[PDB]
Parts: C-alpha cells; sequence; structure tokens
C-alpha cells in the first residue's frame, strides 16, 4: 500500500481492517465512513494507539565490488488515535477524530554505498475529520467530512560509491586519458560516502473532504460505500546539497548543487484518493462477519520533483506509481456481556509497478492475519487489544547503477480505551 496506512483503532487492527464503515461497535470507525454517525444513540469517546514494528531489509552488491546490503532499515512507530461521535438530534449528530492516514520511514546511513537512491525519507500524517452524518430513512444514512492534513517530510540522499563508479567510468574512457579527464575523475573519486547529495525538507497542511453512505437491512446487516479523496500538499521547504557549484550544468542527472547552502525548494506530495466497499453480517447472537474490498488510485503519485523561487527543478524522481486493490475478511465473536473476540486476513497489491521500484519506499504485496479481543466492563467502558501479523514479497529493484533485493514482515499491537455516556 505504498506508504498508506490504515491503522485508525485497536479493534479495527485486531479484525484486519474488514468491515470497516460497517462496523459501528466503537467510535473508532466513523473516521472510515461519516454515515456510520447515525448508528449512535449517545456520544461516545475512544483513544488508544498502534504500535508498528517492521522488518524490512535490503542486500546486495555494488557494480564497485561494494555491499548493498541494507539491514533493517524500517523504525518502530507509534500512530495513535483519539475518535468522538456524538448525536445531536436523531436525523443528526456529528463528529471528530485525530487519525494518521499517510506514513513513511526508511533509513540507511550516511555511508551506505546505494546511498545514492537510499539514505533518508520520512513522511509525518496527521488527518483530522470533521463529520457531519443525516440520517434518512430506516435504512439510508449519509455523512460528509472535512481534512486539514499536516505533514512533515525530509528527504535526504549522499553519494555512496558513484564517484568511485563515476570516476572509473571515465578514466575507464579516453577521457582519462587526459590531465583533465585524470582530474576530473580526481574529483569524482573523492566524494566520501557521506557527501549530502540531496535535502529536502518542509512540513504543510493539505485539505480534502471525504463523504459516506450507509444502507442497511436491519440492526444486524448492511453494507457500506465510502469516499476519501485526493490531496494535494504543497510544501514550501529547505534544499541543500553539499556537492559544489561545478557539478552543475553538465546535466548529470545529479540533483541540483548549492554548494551547502540552503535554497528555498517546492514540492507537491500527492495523498491518493480512496474509494471503499463493505459489509457487515450478524448471523448469530454470538457471530458477525465483514468484510470489505478498497481500491486506491495511486495512479495520482506520479513523482516528487522539488523546485526553486524561480521555478527551476532541484530534484525529481519519477514513482509512476498505479492503483490497487485492497481486500479484507473477518469474523466478531460476542462471547458475553464481556468478553468479545476477532480474527481476519487481508491482502493489498502494491501500487509500484516492478521496475519504478526503489529502496526508499521498499513496498511489497502484503498479507496480514489479526486476533484481537476486547473486554467491556459496564456498557458504558471497554478497553481494545489488538494485533497483527504481516508479511511481504521479496522483490528485486534495480535503480541506479544498482540492484537491489528487499524482503520485509511486520508485527502490530494496538490498544485503545473506550467511554461512554
Ligand atoms: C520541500 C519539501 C521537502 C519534502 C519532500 C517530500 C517527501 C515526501 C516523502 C513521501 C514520498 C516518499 N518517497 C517516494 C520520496 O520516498
Amino acid at each position: 500500500a505504498g506508504f498508506q496506512l490504515n491503522e485508525f483503532s485497536s479493534s479495527g487492527l485486531g479484525r484486519a481492517y474488514s468491515g470497516e464503515g460497517a462496523i459501528a461497535d466503537d467510535a473508532g470507525n466513523v473516521s472510515r465512513a461519516p454515515a456510520l454517525i447515525t448508528m449512535f444513540d449517545r456520544p461516545t469517546f475512544s483513544a488508544g494507539a498502534v504500535y508498528i514494528d517492521p522488518d524490512v531489509n535490503i542486500s546486495g552488491t555494488s557494480p564497485s565490488g561494494r555491499s548493498l546490503k541494507a539491514d533493517n532499515i524500517a523504525p518502530t512507530a507509534w500512530v495513535p488515535n483519539m475518535h468522538f461521535v456524538a448525536p445531536i438530534n436523531d436525523q443528526f449528530g456529528w463528529g471528530a477524530s485525530i487519525t494518521s492516514n499517510y506514513g513513511l520511514a526508511t533509513e540507511f546511513n550516511d555511508t551506505y554505498a546505494g546511498g545514492s537512491v537510499g539514505g533518508t525519507t520520512d513522511l509525518e500524517t496527521m488527518n483530522l475529520n470533521l463529520s457531519g452524518a443525516y440520517r434518512l430513512n430506516n435504512a439510508w444514512s449519509f455523512g460528509l467530512g472535512f481534512n486539514a492534513v499536516y505533514a512533515r517530510a525530509k528527504i535526504e540522499r549522499f553519494a555512496g560509491d558513484l564517484g568511485q563508479l563515476v570516476a572509473g567510468q571515465i578514466m575507464q574512457s579516453p577521457a582519462g586519458q587526459t590531465q583533465q579527464g585524470q582530474a576530473l575523475a580526481a574529483t569524482a573519486n573523492g566524494i566520501d560516502s557521506n557527501t549530502k547529495t540531496a535535502h529536502l525538507n518542509g512540513n504543510q497542511w493539505g485539505f480534502g473532504w471525504n463523504a459516506g453512505i450507509l444502507y442497511e437491512l436491519d440492526k444486524n446487516n448492511r453494507y457500506a460505500l465510502t469516499y476519501r479523496s485526493e490531496v494535494k500538499i504543497d510544501f514550501k521547504g529547505n534544499y541543500s546539497s553539499d556537492l559544489n557549484r561545478a557539478f552543475n550544468n553538465y546535466g548529470l542527472p545529479i540533483p541540483t548543487a548549492t554548494g551547502g547552502a540552503t535554497q528555498s525548494g517546492y514540492l507537491t506530495l500527492n495523498l491518493p484518493e480512496m474509494w471503499e466497499v463493505s459489509g457487515y453480517n450478524r448471523v448469530d447472537p454470538q457471530w458477525a462477519i465483514h468484510y470489505s474490498l478498497a481500491y486506491t488510485s495511486w495512479s495520482q503519485f506520479q513523482q516528487l520533483k522539488a523546485t526553486s523561487t524561480s521555478g527551476d527543478t532541484l530534484f525529481q524522481k519519477h514513482e509512476g506509481f498505479k492503483d490497487a486493490y485492497r481486500i479484507a475478511l473477518g469474523t466478531t465473536y460476542y462471547y458475553d456481556d464481556n468478553w468479545t473476540f476477532r480474527t481476519g486476513i487481508a491482502f493489498d497489491d502494491s501500487p509500484v509497478p516492478a521496475q519504478n521500484r526503489s529502496i526508499s519506499i521498499p513496498d511489497q504485496d502484503r498479507f496480514w492475519l489479526s486476533a484481537g479481543t476486547t473486554y467491556a466492563f459496564n456498557k458504558d467502558a471497554s478497553v481494545d487489544v489488538g494485533v497483527s501479523y504481516m508479511h511481504g514479497q521479496s522483490v528485486k529493484i534495480n535503480e541506479g547503477p544498482y540492484q537491489f533485493e528487499s524482503e520485509g514482515k511486520a508485527w502490530l499491537f494496538g490498544t485503545n480505551f473506550n467511554y461512554a455516556f
């Protein structure tokens, strides 16, 4: 799922996020579907956090006989969540919440070899939704939400061995047979591994809305169709490139050189839209079943091109992602007043068209398996605890002169606190 994450609740995690938009057993879900609010008698609160601990790795060798082995580049994270749904009147009621739909954090060492294309890339995301719902007849329920999306990103690449490859390349030719090519090559074979090759950094707020639909057969069965729009973040950050201002103009496909001087960069982060369709079926007094099919247009994520005050290009990477689907199915078992339990499986096809593959966004079809429990205290309180094992598919990624190979697994763990009036 590119750099998109759906950890909005701990009860959600427990069921590998299925039926979401059709399950309102906690305020956690109104975030997915605005229409879910029309399902709450009383004011409900809930806030928790998801503990993400990935295990991605890179392996490989550089033409410079160097090691491209990038061990565990994915850092543990904490994605917390806060929700609040509350009735206004029998046909109307609003809600609010703080969630994070997107995120990314891959980091190698400044002395990595494939460091040209792998060094440090982070993305902090925080969606603030304020949705309102309107019931209609005994089955339909429309919902709408507004979103302010704060982001903090900081890209940073360094020169790995390219200077050495760059050098050899020159000398390996006629150029090398000249005090200049010999000089032009000496300059190149000098570049230490940790020479900041590019630094983009800036934070901004983005805006988007999201509508919802709810149609039910009765208090036990329903289906949903939701829509979360695209979000075009226009940053205004800082650009720094320690490469002398001489490497400039030869058109070497190298990120503009400032000379270590911080210039004023511009970037546009495109957060893909999401459509989703899920259903919920309680077939017994204890059993229930939910499933969903999501489609995210990663088509909208084409590149990341930086640009100066006067409009000239500094940094630029082609993503050319494409759309993709997520699929999920799970069950909820209502034991007694107290105990509740969940399980689930899911599968999402990566949007990265194998070829545009990149070691900074080591993505690979992911597989979810989750289990969780809930324990209500008295019809007004209840704590959530969820866990999920995620695994991917080893891919081959040819970038720059280099060729890598990344495999990755991740284990999840959330716990939310519920309260009502
Ligand atoms: C001046 C803005 C500087 C921030 C640059 C934006 C970085 C967004 C990171 C998310 C995309 C991840 N990727 C493809 C670059 O690895």
